């Protein structure tokens, strides 16, 4: 089947950076591969359907005539009801695999949009910010270590309350480029629109799937027998049955199971996209208390004001996920013992030099 | 079949850390791959079922009419007993492969939950604690070796009972950051909840499987013949048999074997998960006798008090599994000769420099 | 099917250069792989047609005679209408897969033309230009840095308005070979012709596909029954039906769906090619503001005059996509803070020295 | 077939250590792969059975009625003998592939038990003992070579009978840690239990296979015809044959051959497991003559007393197979010329220094 | 077919040594793969037999009755001759593929025995002997080269007939360990028994094949028709033919061709095994003329006396094949110009110094 190749080519699992949150990956897999799995199950493997239609032809008919009767009614699905002459069509039975493939292809568009319209700029931004932030280790331990060393040589105000301004407001301690970069990027609104579009496209496609299932299905759902006609053309001048009644749809159970599964999967999936969209509506300040003490990380928590819908919010969201790669996967993560005003400031310091790395 | 590719994708066997206990791996394998193997055996390979239903149609019927009769009763499994007209359905026969696939997918949820909600924090904690612990070798032999060398130069109380407090309680012999980390982690209760949920979900799913087998199976278990009706629609005004009796379920033996195997495997599996759950209800002090003497390993055995349901218990449980990698796969493991108060300590030190490694 | 092998061989995704824009790659993929996917879906996988024609032969005919009837009318598709004797032919039904393969092969010609006639020269020019531009970093910070160092030692006109001419118009600040190369390349009109031909070929082929679908299809589109004759030769002196009416085309739905999809995909694809063609109708001056201070990048923005249809336009278009590889993926890209006459020049300089790379 | 996949996954042929003896590997190969090979040969490849049952239905029956008759008796194997009405069943014919797969899976349990309960401790012990033993080379030639170079300078008792005690009982010639390790491991009894259980499980499974073949087979062994009944239910009120006699089992020869081969292979395999079990009931002193002279190897030959059943026996058995890896695959192995009291002691020495390796 | 997999796994073509002679490899290949090739050709590919038996049932019989007839005679091959009632069986027709597979498996036993019982010791001996022989180069050119250099400084008896005793009988010239090793290995008789058993097993298996072909074949060889009986059980009380004559064996030609080819191939193969066995009945002295002049190679030719059935004979036989690897694949092989008493020795020496390698 084409499902295996489709799942092999698409939905298949810089140089170290992570550009996709785990929840988005789970959503993408469970939203793209699910129709492929359904179509693979329905028309392959276990249920060898064979012919999806069976006809009760008269016994006078030969084998080839019966084959003609049962092959000219699969592509002409029309219920010739006696109630005038409303030939209700049963085309979803024939179009189900096409619809599943079309839905699977449609659900892949936001992924391409994200990879083509937002990955490069965000990758460049993250690379610059990590390259700048990796310099903040040897700036509070390599530069400020002459704080507790001189603290024991003096007492109080001019050793731990008057020098914290002559050293913090110093040339080697300041990062003007990063502050200007963050200030300029906070005003931007270009890459937040890609996130919003990526979520909204999935929401709209789910709504369209609901409309398709509620309008075309759910009507031919308990209908399994329909009466056709063959003498509707050049065969009208022949002596045989004018209404070849009781053509049966063999695969009705697969139809119902696929419809119910398609409804349930997306019903379960709906709130996750809403939560993902909501994630960008608030300023995350879980570990801000630690962030405001380190030199470079102070600026990250400083610019948290106003409307949270900016480029900075998405940059921070993608920054917290990459903050544990190999080098910040260190003291910063280890500093969970400092989450519990003259003793607090010292206790934060011999914690720093204990993890002096080499 | 699809079971082969499902087993190839899922259930397939940092950079050195072991984050899964062997019994958990065994349980996951035997709980996920079992329904897939049952599905592969039941509907492929050896037993080429062909058609799962056979009908005794009248000899007047043609080949196509008999095919219609036997194909319109597989998707309409309804026993028209004369006992009013209680049409009992035999839908488990048709739904067995779907149920097996659903169970296989359901058993994989706790694995994803553990891999997504507990692996990163546990990996970080293990990496930090291992990095702190690997420094304990050159602190009891490279620092304390000037004890027995001094012992031969004097006698008793001031040579082997007075400096054990001046040297053990020294700046180079203390690990304050690790002690604070362990104290902070003992209070936490986040990572143990993931373990408890991972085991409880498996127990709940086993109970659900038992309920499914006891309610829907075990009723159609010794029934192999049912009588159907075809004249229940547009075929009513036709002259043929109104009760096409004796439709035989050809694959009843496969049904019974699959049900019995599914019962037995999970009955065997039940106590292992309970043992895994109870593994966290006690403080394991099997090797605490040797740990207390080491400088850094002393803190691990010191903080074994109170309720054993903490994050420290899980961290220790996962730590004993990685304590034999390549460098702690050493004297620590070789210290099996100290499992049998002035001669005991000197023997414990004579053993120490024997494994001087270089 | 041959579709899988064809998609494997063709459409299969120096040493670092990007010689194809992403939009061109998307257009090529969509325009080439779509007919292959349609051919794979229509004549394989889901819809197993078997015999695309069915016949209503008389009951006197044997099995072999009926097979002869239904096999001698597939290769002689002629509707013997009674309206003289205008025997309309239905050859597109037979020729559809051939047409799809021919279209798939035809759409691959522009890619071959671009790869054979324009890739080497463009690669040569891009390599030379990138090599020359890479030397521009240590020529504004390693050469001009004695500007603000001297600026603090003096005041205004002879320190920041008279030295900007004695330093910019200096031997080490000139790249005369690169100016001559760009001047000579601006006069050339060879490589733009390949681009224009590559797009025009795709437009012409799309028009040809429209003509083919409009003239040969859309006529046999709602016709499913045709009456043939077998006594048109050596069988004329026999006693059997002279007009063997009601030969049915089984796969008419596949025909209609394939035609509609082929129309829709190319209708969607048309405007993208026009946008690509019009991309060369203007001089791109988006980031010319920051190019005009840098030493070597000044020449690129200087030569933007006259008609925009030159080789330099294509060179710049392909250079912009390659300007963020590993080394120019630096301060140049980070210079997003200089997109908002004495303070402006000094602000642009202290930013330059802050990103001093090593 | 599942046989190929099973043989590929299971039964598939640190970093240098040999943890499985060749005889155990051969036994595992023969005991695991043989049922898989028998199942692959029997129900695939050469003998394409098709339908394993054939029935002599009356000529009045149609094709579909005959198919019903011959398909409703494969799953209802009951011999309605006229001798009351002792309907003897023939379920082994249907259950043979399940039995073969179950035996193949059952024979794999001891391998898992040995790999999970004994490999790590044995590997650790082997690593430590080998790392201690490889040091014995430069301790009998780099330390005791001042025995013949002084022998020529003196004569007899104080040069070759009084120096062998002042040098052998010297600090550099002792291995106290290894001696204590061996003494502690001799008292243990944990590793021998895994060996004994691993062999006893195979013996028990062979006995179970014998019981299964003797109780269920060997009764239906020469029976090839049985008479069934179809009118045992809703078909009882019908006019046709009540005893559809002579249903023939087509694959009886495969049954007989598989049973005989299964008996023969395990009958041949039985004594090897017994030999492996008794391998541990004696102290191996084949090369103790050359071991008692080397410094480190003296301890291995010293501790051969008491009951053979202990952990040191298993350690020595696994160590003799690894003593020829790359470094002890040397003079130790080359010392085959010493296998034939003042001449023997000296003659043994210039053999040692001649193989001085560098 | 299983033949392809069997040929892939078994019969598939330290670290440099050659432990098998080319003739042994050829014999093993042509003795193991020949039955596999015969079984692959006979029951697959070109000659699609289909059903190996055809029956002439009466025209009154139906299709299913004829299928029962031809299926109940393949597993009951018994010629009910009228000559009492000596029912001769034709089981070789059914058992031929089993016999070919069993022969292929049986012929692999000597290879396994040789690999398991003789390869390691032979490898160790070859490694030691080659390592000792590799030192013989810089012992006749780097040591004795002061012979012709001093020969020109003197004349005859005390320069080239009295110095050939003070130089060859010197400490640096002698090889005592190698001489003792060869003397000890000459007395050994262990590894020659493995060679003799390896050849004798093949001879015995060829004799068994001859007996099997001459006893069971060659009797049913020109018989292609046999008459069966079906009324020999529960069908005896029926009105149909009681001697169902002319059941024909379709694949008799394949039977005859396979038998003749199997006879001929092993008839051709027999004398090669005899030649290989007789290879060890003599001392090979082809190049002993050049061996006796070299320092280390003299000992190899010295110990050639008595019964040639020893371990030394096989060691030399396998050393001749391995002596041309990379280093002895030199002057030793080049010394072919010296195979044609005062001038012979000086010519033999000036040839040695010309091949000085560096």
């Amino acid at each position: 089947s084409l499902a295996h190749t489709a799942a092999e080519y698409m939905l298949s699992d810089l140089k170290g950076l992570r550009l996709e949150l785990p929840l988005d990956r789970i959503v993408k897999f469970v939203a793209v591969g699910s129709p492929l799995l359904l179509m693979s199950l329905a028309f392959a493997q276990e249920f060898s359907s064979g012919s999806p239609i069976s006809c009760f032809s008269p016994s006078n008919f030969s084998i080839r005539q019966a084959a003609y009767v049962d092959s000219s009614c699969w592509d002409s699905l029309l219920h010739h009801k006696q109630d005038q002459d409303k030939m209700k069509s049963l085309w979803p039975h024939k179009a189900l695999p096409y619809s599943l493939l079309a839905l699977a292809l449609l659900m892949y568009l936001p992924v391409l949009l994200w990879q083509y319209a937002a990955v490069p700029a965000l990758s460049s931004d993250l690379l610059f910010i990590i390259s700048e932030l990796d310099k903040s280790y040897n700036r509070s331990i390599r530069l400020v270590q002459h704080m507790l060393k001189i603290r024991q040589k003096s007492s109080d105000p001019y050793v731990f309350w008057n020098e914290l301004e002559k050293a913090r407001k110093e040339r080697y301690f300041e990062f003007p480029l990063l502050e200007r970069y963050l200030a300029c990027k906070q005003r931007s609104h270009s890459l937040v629109a890609t996130y919003l579009l990526r979520n909204s496209l999935l929401l709209i496609f789910t709504s369209a799937t609901y409309l398709y299932l509620g309008h075309f299905h759910l009507d031919v759902f308990f209908q399994e027998e329909f009466s056709c006609s063959i003498k509707t053309g050049l065969l009208s001048d022949e002596t045989h049955v004018p209404n070849l009644i009781t053509c049966r749809l063999t695969s009705l159970s697969i139809f119902q199971i696929v419809s119910l599964s398609s409804v349930a999967i997306y019903t379960i999936l709906v709130p996750v996209i809403i939560y993902n969209l909501t994630r960008l509506c608030r300023w995350d300040k879980r570990l801000l208390s630690v962030y405001e003490m380190l030199p470079a990380f102070d600026l990250l928590s400083r610019k948290m004001l106003g409307c949270p819908i900016n480029d900075l919010n998405v940059i921070l969201l993608f920054l917290r996920a990459n903050i544990s790669e190999l080098i910040s996967f260190s003291w910063l993560s280890v500093l969970c013992v400092l989450k519990d005003h003259n003793i607090d400031t010292v206790v934060d310091f011999m914690t720093l030099l204990a993890g002096l790395e080499p």
